[PDB]
């Protein structure tokens, strides 16, 4: 039913790839008439000086690697349109990709462009639409310093948002510096109105500055210290009664919270509210230096004291009712970051992974690629047994670390701060998706024992590889011009910043004894994300989370194919699945080990979950982006679940709340 | 019953004058322990090298020159205030101004501070709030220019707008150049949403920035020529009703209307609505050059086009609902301006009075003092016999234009643009308060031909006042550095370029003779304004306009009086003036030549209204706010009124329509 819609598209459209470069290239808006190319002179002359090589190295027969509502993702937003109508078979866009990504190295575009038609990775959104076009803008990820505490400095932080905003890519903003209610303005002998009416203002230019035409509306995450004065109608944004012009609800609140105020909150004592103009330095450092200066202001009377667990009720209540503001752990960023060398880092980004150093001066940029987890399962020499292939793993992320250093150097950044700070610094980001899938497939359930190794398994090597490819690159050209001083340049690594030995499946003393001797070539390279639209393109579960159901309609396909196995299935079967909203426990004629394998997330313990995001932490760079989800959540389950993450050493500790 | 409020500060308060410095110089504030003082260097200085001169200058007794709500307006905002508490008695106010204007010229600091006491004339309230305080900001007027059609010059304008808005001053912010709803952009091959959600950005931030701390929200203008695609939203921006989202109910819509609209509109003819990137240059120029523009881009086939009669229908039915848009008429503003050797004129400011050259790096500026006509009215040996001194009338306009020059040399300009902009034109602007007043007090109907004659003397002798002490200037110091060119430099000054010989009171040919030979100082010096507050400061009637009721409860002090000198004042006198809603026209048993002093506003035809405007527009270097009175309105009656008004060539056809 499904190759309906994709045998119709390969009807209506060329077939040489050239001619579609051309096409491309050469195209005129009608209603104007003024020349719109839609590739680069760059990558347009690349093809036409190897115009052979590279039309027969294009395989079509992987245009079916795709699926029901899959394909037609790729189809409604990803493949260039000509005339509201699609003019590139997905081989196509791929094709652009790798040689936009590649330049003259015809050897490493080609290598490129197989491995993402097999489906083995993909690259993140941004660099599917805009690698190869004229303004290659290919980064996802930006996280922006409010430049200072002044109508200038803010406005000047609104205009760079808006310049962000309207190519692609989606925005961490921290605003810990920006007086509070009521504070005193020298200027004009007058008084501040605080955070929520400015978060009003950058709210009305998320709706307007709709990304680039009218394509979509932009998404703000806003980060916060709780100590900061505003702080109960912050965490409120997003409810759907009451006041109406105290909301702002396009916008996202997350928390950067220090320690010490969970510390705080289970001794049930007290929690003082500064501005941060009575109370300057305290977002410039973290851990004791951090609590030295705060307890100080806090015995100065410099702010209000309020009762702990007053604020941690509120911020459950508006996290049961919206399932937000996001939780993130500003000491254990700083603390375990190979950043530390170029002062404090001051937020986390739009979905809580990115963890990289911002300043009035230098904006954080990072570019996004995921590996496809199920693409390395062999069932080898046998049948009905299958292994995992680590040493692909090895070798592919080895690759997707060159691509992803070589998008530094020839991505267009929108503003001059994003440019400064990705070629001193040269962060870089790689995750995953289909661990669900991957566990289904080996017959693991979600938690077991042998899922738990797994996944410790999996991020060791991807860590691993990446270090070294980046460890060759600072051979031929040198180390990152910020390198000496590190904990790299000290042989100080991830894991070791946890006070853990790695679980040893690869060789780590040649690696730093190699980094401390040549340096390496990107400050950072690990960060986990959502895959939110990725994931589904290639048609695995979301991420490295559960199933949320076995029927999103269409019926778990590992489940479907078990019940016509045993039999069992016929109608009264098609019947309590979307009865049973999904769940196959409490079914009269089904086995145990099924029950067990196809838990969905509400039936998982959410203390399973929390475990095994701090196992694969300490190979991790950077953060993670960690949902949680609840049946009939009360204060209390919410309470343990939070306390639970923060004390295993998460950095991100909530993403979404989702619930019933 | 106003004594009683007047005699309390007068106890609460400190006697001597340099006291009251001190204490403001000294100033801190208690809540933070910074020192804040209300008072700038230079002018402190001043007051101490000489204290014993000013001190001894200042005449407590004019305090009760004020009325019942006039004194609480200077008490409740413009006063300086200490602890919440008054600390300023208005002579105190009145100094500080003088000095702040003056600086080490004494002889001049004294000479304002006695004919401001005596109520012979008043600065704008920016001079009031400000004058001799540590960053003199004392511009009422800002004109600004979309800096380009861009999300760059956009962004960079809303910061100036954010800017100007925080330190008092109104906006008028013209928007030609922006192109409309579904024009392509290149950068990003999408489609613009045009002006209206634009126009909610700079809503949204004007509701933000309460002008400086807390103390009002600011007041935009946005000016747009009707040829503009998005034109029929624009208009009508302030309806209370249908979707939400389209409208913008803090701004003021305003017309920048060229003649070939208004003849398509009588000739029941064609209009052609487009987007300024298929039709680049139209707001770059004027008159002839213009309809030569616009009509071969009508030809080109290059917009869309609409039944003339269409637009006017809706723009006269969004007056009638909400008394917007304000109709200004650009092509009678350019071709009769001294700023003509500068390039085209593109808007006029918030209550269509100004008329200065804009452009992305000059910002038009003006300052702005009302005098007091009544003042001059004199009774002059006899009694019962009324004369008034034109002679005196020519002598204080001519320190008001010393102030404003001196107030340009003085004045902290919160932009560089602004600064640029004033330093090499050097625009002034002067008006009036209490016309309906002085009619009454000399005994003439508004609609007397006795009236009319008065008001062409009155602004006759203002212009040949301001000009000559303005060529006095250009002799001690050089003519304004752009004046080599100007209408000025020929020998043709405003009335001139309307076609007309002076009514002749003054000697223009030897002005003329000295203009050429020595320059001016500045480029432009009237523009008659709304003086919404500072005329019920000094307790006369708004502007230039007759009395709007005969009982705002307090009852006319002129007909009061009139009404027990023939006795018929009674109870049955109460009733009928609060039942007939302040009018005595069809009063049983009252005087007829009562009746024609004492026509309301609605009483009167608003054909002699435009008439009067017309007569003193000849005088009047940039424009005038002229606001428009109808009973029971219908289309027709306001049709022959905007067309009356266009004909007769004023620059302002309308400001607010006031209805029922
Ligand atoms: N809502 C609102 N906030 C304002 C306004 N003016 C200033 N603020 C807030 C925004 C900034 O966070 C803070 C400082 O603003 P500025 O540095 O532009 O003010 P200024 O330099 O005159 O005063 P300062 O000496 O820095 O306190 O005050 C205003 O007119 N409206
Ligand atoms: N609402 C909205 N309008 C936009 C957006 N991007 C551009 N515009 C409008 C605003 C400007 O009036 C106009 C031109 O914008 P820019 O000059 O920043 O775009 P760019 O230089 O990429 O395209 P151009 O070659 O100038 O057409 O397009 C957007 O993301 N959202
Ligand atoms: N709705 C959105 N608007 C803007 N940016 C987004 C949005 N969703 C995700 N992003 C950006 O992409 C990252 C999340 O990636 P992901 O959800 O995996 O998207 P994709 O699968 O499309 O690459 C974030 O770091 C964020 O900066
Ligand atoms: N509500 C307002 N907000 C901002 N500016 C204003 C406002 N009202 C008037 N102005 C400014 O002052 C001028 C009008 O002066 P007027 O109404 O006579 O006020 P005032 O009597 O207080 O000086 C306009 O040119 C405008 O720039
Ligand atoms: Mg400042
Ligand atoms: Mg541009």
């Amino acid at each position: 039913a499904a190759r309906i819609a994709i045998s119709n598209l390969h009807k209506q459209t060329t077939k040489q790839f050239s001619k579609v470069v051309e096409d491309l290239y050469r195209y005129v808006n009608a209603a104007t008439g003024k020349p719109a190319p839609m590739i680069s002179d760059d990558v347009y002359n690349i093809v036409m000086e190897n115009k052979d090589k590279l039309n027969s190295a294009i395989v079509y027969d992987r245009d079916f690697q795709y699926s029901y509502f899959g394909f037609k993702t790729l189809e409604r937003s990803y493949l260039l349109r000509i005339n509201g109508q699609v003019a590139e078979r997905p081989q196509h866009l791929i094709m652009r990709v790798a040689l936009g990504i590649h330049g003259r190295d015809i050897e490493a575009a080609l290598e490129t462009y197989n491995l993402m038609s097999l489906k083995y990775f993909t690259h993140a959104s941004p660099t599917l639409f805009n690698a190869g076009t004229p303004k290659p803008q290919m980064s996802s990820c930006f996280l922006v310093a409010m430049k200072e505490d002044s109508i200038e400095g803010i406005y000047d932080t609104l205009k760079e948002c808006a310049l962000i905003s309207k190519t692609a890519g989606g925005i961490g903003l921290h605003i810990h510096n920006i007086r509070s209610t009521g504070s005193y303005i020298a200027g004009t002998n007058g008084t501040s109105n605080g955070l929520i009416p400015m978060i009003r203002v950058f709210n009305n230019t998320a709706r307007y500055v709709d990304a680039g035409g009218n394509k979509r509306p932009g998404a703000f995450a806003l980060y916060l210290e709780p100590w900061h004065a505003d702080i109960f109608d912050f965490i409120d944004i997003r409810k759907n009664h009451g006041k109406e012009e105290i909301r702002a609800r396009d916008l996202f609140p997350a928390l950067w919270i220090p320690d010490l105020f969970m510390k705080r909150v289970e001794e049930n004592g007290t929690w003082t509210l500064f501005s941060p103009t009575s109370a300057p330095g305290l977002s410039d450092c973290y851990g004791d230096e951090f609590e030295a200066l705060y307890t100080r202001y806090e015995k100065e009377g410099r702010g209000k004291t309020i009762k702990a667990q007053k604020l941690w009720y509120s911020i459950l209540e508006a996290q049961t009712e919206t399932g937000t503001p996001f939780v993130v752990y500003k000491d254990a960023c700083n603390r375990k970051s190979n950043q530390k060398n170029l002062g404090v880092i001051k937020s986390s980004n739009l979905c809580c992974e990115i963890v990289e150093y911002s300043a009035p001066d230098e904006t954080a940029v990072c570019n996004l690629a995921s590996v496809a987890l199920p693409a390395f399962i062999e069932t080898s020499e046998d049948g009905k047994t299958s292994t995992y292939n680590f040493k692909k793993l090895h070798e592919i992320a080895k690759v997707v670390t060159r691509n992803l250093n070589r998008v530094i150097d020839r991505n267009y950044y929108p503003v001059e701060e994003a440019r400064k700070s990705n070629m001193r610094h040269r962060p870089i980001a790689l995750g995953v998706q289909g661990l669900a899938d991957t566990f289904m497939l080996l017959r693991l359930p979600f938690d077991s024992e042998e899922a738990r190794l797994l996944n410790i398994q999996i991020f060791e090597t991807i860590y691993h590889a990446s270090m070294e490819a980046s460890c060759e690159l600072a051979q031929k050209d040198g180390p990152y011009e910020t390198f000496q001083g590190s904990p790299a340049s000290q042989g100080i690594l991830q894991f070791d910043m946890w006070d853990q030995k790695p679980y040893g499946m690869w060789d780590w003393d040649t690696l730093r004894k190699d980094i401390m001797k040549h340096g390496v070539r990107n400050s950072l390279t690990m960060a986990p994300m959502p895959t939110a639209s990725t994931s589904q393109i290639l048609g695995y579960n979301e991420c490295f989370e559960p199933v949320t159901s076995n029927m999103y309609q269409v019926v778990n396909p590992y489940l479907l194919r078990d019940l016509v196995d045993l039999g069992i299935w016929d109608e009264g079967m098609k019947q309590y699945l979307i009865t049973q909203n999904g769940s196959i426990q409490g079914l009269p004629n089904v086995p145990q080990e099924l029950k067990d394998l196809y838990k969905t997330v509400w039936e998982i313990s959410q203390k399973t979950i929390i475990n095994m995001a701090a196992d694969r932490s300490v190979y991790i760079d950077q953060s993670h982006s960690l949902n949680l989800f609840l049946r009939a959540p009360t204060m209390g389950k919410l309470t343990s679940m939070h306390f639970y993450g923060w004390k295993k050493g998460l950095k991100t500790g909530m993403y979404y709340l989702r619930t019933q």
